[PDB]
């Protein structure tokens, strides 16, 4: 077993959270061992304001999104085609150029099923409530 957060501390720790498909596998980042891929996004759970200010979209509904196989994390992994939920943040200026303009994954990959939708927008919907 891999030692995983609470959703309710994961909910907290993405500022932005996405489904979509993997279409491409991009390059590496030998310093951190870990990759990239491009996605098309179908639809924002949370900080969809954030990617519209921060980050340049291709055509419209693909974003770039690095830190796959990262070993603090214990679902990282995709392959092309894959359909997940990411819990991301938009990568730190010091991490660029290497990450300029790229979402980073920030705790496990979740498959798409309605179940974690609707939890995973439950979390959401009450962090909000707290406002």
């Amino acid at each position: 077993n891999c030692p995983e957060r609470e959703l309710q501390r994961r909910e907290e720790e993405a500022n932005v959270v996405l489904t979509g498909t993997v279409e491409e596998i991009m390059n590496v980042d030998p310093v951190h061992h870990t990759y990239s891929c491009k996605v098309r996004v179908w639809r924002y759970l949370k900080g969809k304001d954030i990617v519209t200010h921060e980050i340049l979209l291709d055509g419209g509904n693909k974003v770039v999104i690095g830190g796959f196989g990262d070993p603090l994390i214990c679902d990282n992994q995709v392959s092309t085609g894959d359909t997940r939920i990411f819990f991301v943040n938009p990568a730190p200026q010091y991490m660029w150029p290497a990450h300029r303009n790229e979402l980073m994954l920030n705790s496990s990959l979740m498959r798409i099923t309605l179940r974690n939708l609707e939890e995973v927008e439950h979390c959401v919907e009450e962090h909000r409530k707290l406002l």
